[PDB]
């Protein structure tokens, strides 16, 4: 019930008690490990928002204040005539980097408390969205020196007026499958880029083309809308030692937005709830660019580095991938946009963890996400025992709008 | 109730029926996962269930279940149990459990190869010698000079668990690691405390980077006896690099043939705490793990200033740079060398084809991800993208505690 993590290289052990206030549940049970599994009323509303209320004023260090007690009692006269509650700046702000706090798959977390809340809950329509987005994309842009923030648009009521970002994330290149039967562009996007040309998109065709915003505000049908391509900044993809790198013609976006997910605080269920750090360089270069399902560049890259790909043993893979997550950095660096290196961002994480263990009771973590794609072993997580629970306020994953949105 | 699992990379999904037959527990809750936790004497009545079952697979897989020879074994192994409090395995059952804990094993990419096992049964076995005779025969058949086989040898099973055969090693073969007083350790660091037993129980050091260590070998609950295995029968290979003429000059070497020999081998209810078994190498688990962690030979630095990497900023990559090198090097050597073994990539597509089949036909494949996914480069091999689902089936092979943490000393 009490329970032990073990450094396997340093031989560190922390103690966790924060996971006895865990509430939703993880999938795995006594039988079975689900541990690799990507997607594993007023009667309902007030001990959610009543355990929320609980944490944030213990926080402030205001525990069983009468300032406490006002808001509980305020909160619950809301909620047995208006079936619903807001939340005050503070909370709302407090729940955001609560949630960013405990996400459990997420690297980044030492920058959990320096999180710029945007809030967007007087906004009424798509066009309010897209100025919201814009202001969010320049903000966090920052013109290169990237920084974290969130826009947190109106929360869900009878669920018939939900706000909903239709995009993934609010910058990403579009994916158009092709006669020949190959995908030009980027594969994972081919079914909204569909959706997009369907709604009206002019489509450029190209490799590298920014996707339009597909924006629904009170449950509306959602409309388009192109971002200012000056608010989107761009790297060219070059090598520093490869001249002939920059004919592969490869480019990225800076700007990671991560904007199909849900915010949970206090039982409140934000829909529309875009957010943004920077990125850490493997995200691209490895994912990004050599998933067999992405840009899936290897072969055309090991060509160019005339390794031997007769065989799976000289690890030309192997080899290509590390020049391209160099070229990855480099070029980032170059041009003064914020990354971080697999290395520096794990070492960090695991400071983090420290951290939390010893301020929090511990930290939910999960490794299968921690440990990044390339290079495992060699990275201070990879030997770090991790304790994985559901933690509220949160960011949850929530069905694509088209498959549940009514025209 | 059926189980779903995808394949992000080819939308492939599979579904598990065999979970269902899972008796033993993960460490996980509702509320918590434990996937990454590295380690999270019987009576008469406990026992029968666990044969019965075992006996049942058994029967199954043979094609005889509730055959009169099924029936008769049942009720022959019911006698054994309440007249000696125990019972033995015949022949074929040993085998046929030794298999199916390989074949049971989530943490292992190589059970492709499951079927294929040499089974050398050391159940007759009474001495220490006794042990170090089949070890050595077991050690030169898997090694065939090179074209390595898959091989476990199985010592008398627990009893009153005061009278236990065990290896003390934690590998069959493995290198000595020795503490300095200046705090710097020379050979192998994950060997330090079995080598200084062994040098206290009176080995002779050689104080070299690369002591294969003697075997220390207790049987019947006796306190255990020092061997040197011949040298002749550890087959070693030096490490050198295709394109850097200098690698060689790093003095790296490793052995052939790994053999895990610390676990303990659960059939039928019974306990076989000695039964080392050996396969052979993928490459990283020697050019990553053993060569590169910091707690291991820790080669990263000496191998980038040899290559002239820009050490000076982790961006550079300098340490995934090497880290290539020096794993192509491992494969380069072992394969120039006509050794046995397997890269990272071939290894995890041919588990996905394994895994893949045994859905089809056993319902399902036990697997952890974070074991199966290898160490460097994981998304560019084809397990990273495949959903697993890991649960615990019989027969198996489990942990055990150190022997010198448990021993009972006579003398
Ligand atoms: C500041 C720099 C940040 C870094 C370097 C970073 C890094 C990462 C990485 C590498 C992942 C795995 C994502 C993937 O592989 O697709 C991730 C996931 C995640 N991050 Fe962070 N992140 C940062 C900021 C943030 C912020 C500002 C938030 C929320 C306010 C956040 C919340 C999350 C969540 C919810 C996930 C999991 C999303 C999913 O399941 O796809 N991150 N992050
Ligand atoms: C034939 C070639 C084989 C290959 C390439 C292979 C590969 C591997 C690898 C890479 C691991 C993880 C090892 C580590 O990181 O320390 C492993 C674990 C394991 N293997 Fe296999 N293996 C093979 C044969 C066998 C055999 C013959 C057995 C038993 C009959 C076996 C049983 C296991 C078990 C029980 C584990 C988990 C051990 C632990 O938790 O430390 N393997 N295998
Ligand atoms: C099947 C497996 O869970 C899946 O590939 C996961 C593994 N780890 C991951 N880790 C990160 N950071 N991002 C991912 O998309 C995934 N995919
Ligand atoms: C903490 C973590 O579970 C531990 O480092 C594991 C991770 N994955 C592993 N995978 C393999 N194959 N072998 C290992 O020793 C480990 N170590
Ligand atoms: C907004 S999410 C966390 C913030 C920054 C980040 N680095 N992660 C985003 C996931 C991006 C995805 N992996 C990609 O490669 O585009
Ligand atoms: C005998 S166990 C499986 C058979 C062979 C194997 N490939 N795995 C053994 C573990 C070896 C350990 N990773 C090492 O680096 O020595
Ligand atoms: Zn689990």
């Amino acid at each position: 019930r009490f329970l032990k993590v073990k450094n396997w290289e340093t031989d560190v052990v922390l103690t966790d008690t924060l996971h006895l206030k865990s509430t939703l549940e993880t999938g795995c049970t006594e039988h079975i490990c689900m541990g690799s599994i990507m997607l594993p009323t007023k009667d309902q509303l007030f001990p959610l928002a009543k355990e929320f209320l609980d944490q944030y004023y213990s926080s402030i260090k205001r525990f069983g204040s009468k300032a406490h007690m006002d808001r509980l009692e305020e909160v619950n006269k809301e909620i047995e005539s208006t079936s619903t509650y807001q939340l005050k700046d503070t909370e709302l702000i407090y729940g955001a980097k609560h949630a960013w706090r405990n996400a459990s798959r997420c690297v980044g977390r030492i920058q959990w408390s320096k999180l710029q809340v945007f809030d967007a809950r007087d906004c009424t329509t798509a066009h309010g969205m897209f100025n919201y987005i814009c202001n969010h994309v320049k903000y966090a842009t920052n013109k290169g020196n990237l920084r974290s923030a969130i826009t947190i648009f109106p929360q869900r009521t009878d669920g018939k007026h939900d706000f909903r970002v239709w995009n993934s994330q609010l910058i990403r290149y579009a994916g158009y499958k092709q006669p020949d039967g190959s995908t030009l562009g980027d594969p994972a996007n081919v079914q909204f880029t569909e959706i997009c040309i369907q709604q009206g998109w002019k489509a450029p065709r190209g490799r590298f083309d920014v996707l339009p915003l597909l924006l629904q505000a009170n449950g509306n049908d959602p409309e388009l809308f192109q971002i200012p391509p000056e608010l989107v900044l761009e790297v060219p993809i070059r090598h520093p030692k490869f001249d002939w790198f920059k004919d592969l013609g490869l480019k990225w976006y800076g700007l990671p937005a991560v904007s199909n997910m849900l915010l949970e605080i206090g039982g409140l269920e934000f829909s529309a709830c875009p957010f943004s750090g920077w990125y850490m360089g493997t995200e691209i270069g490895v994912r990004d660019y050599c998933d067999n399902s992405r840009y899936n560049i290897l072969e055309e890259v090991a060509k160019k580095m005339d390794l031997d790909m007769r065989k799976t043993s000289s690890l030309w893979k192997d080899q290509a991938l590390v020049e391209i997550n160099i070229a990855v950095l480099y070029s980032f660096q170059s041009d003064k946009v914020t990354i971080v290196d697999h290395h520096s961002a794990t070492e960090s994480f695991i400071k983090h963890m420290e951290n939390e263990y010893r301020c929090r009771g511990g930290c939910p973590a999960d490794w299968v996400w921690i440990v990044p794609p390339m290079s495992g072993s060699i990275t201070p997580v990879f030997h770090q025992e991790m304790l994985n629970y559901r933690l509220t306020p949160s960011f949850e994953y929530q069905p694509d709008p088209w498959n549940t949105h009514v025209w």
